[PDB]
Formats: structure tokens, sequence, C-alpha cells
């Protein structure tokens, strides 16, 4: 076998533009222990008065005003007596995976 010719009619070399290679080994997936919640699978939750259930703050400082995440409950709108163990409230750890199929 030997060739050697050119005809530059489709490009197959690379994958496309948007899927870049080798994006990031580090794997960030959904918790599994809270799946994603933020609290252990065996605990209750409080309602948060500070947002109310929405997760916004403010900040009545003087004639003006500021706005900031909730601390108490931290934007989630309720307070979590025991937050996860695994992604300590976090909503994601992570999750050894060799496919990873997005849609799914
Ligand atoms: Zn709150
Ligand atoms: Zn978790």
């Amino acid at each position: 076998g030997s060739s050697g010719s050119s005809g530059m009619e489709l490009t197959f070399n690379q994958a496309a533009k948007g899927v870049n290679k080798e994006f990031t080994v580090n794997i960030m997936d959904t918790c599994e222990r809270c799946n994603g919640k933020g609290n252990e699978p065996g605990t209750k939750v409080q309602h948060c008065h500070y947002c109310g259930g929405s997760g916004m703050e403010t900040i009545n400082t003087g004639p003006f005003v500021m706005r900031s995440t909730c601390r108490r409950c931290g934007g989630r709108g309720s307070i979590i007596i025991s937050p996860c163990v695994v992604c300590r409230g976090a909503g994601q750890a992570k999750q050894k995976k060799r496919s990873g199929p997005s849609s799914g």
C-alpha cells in the first residue's frame, strides 16, 4: 500500500468546535446522597424567614440598602439543620464517570 494525493473535500481531522477536547479532567456531577439538595437524606428542614423562601436577603443600612444572597439559608429558602456530608450543601460532587451521557 502506498499513495499521496490531495483534494481537501471534507475535514475529519478534529472534532466539532463546541465539544472542546480535554475540557477538564476533574469530574463534577449532581450529588447522590442529597440528590442535589444540600442536606442529609435522613434529616429534616426548617423554613427560613430572612428570605422567606426566595433565597434573597436585604441589608438596610442608613438611607440606603444593599442586596446579598441570604446567609441563614444561603439562597435556598430554608435552614438545613444538618448539611449534606458529601457535598456539604454544595449541590454537586465528584462522580467517577467514564462516558457520562449528557442526554439522560
Ligand atoms: Zn433565607
Ligand atoms: Zn450532597
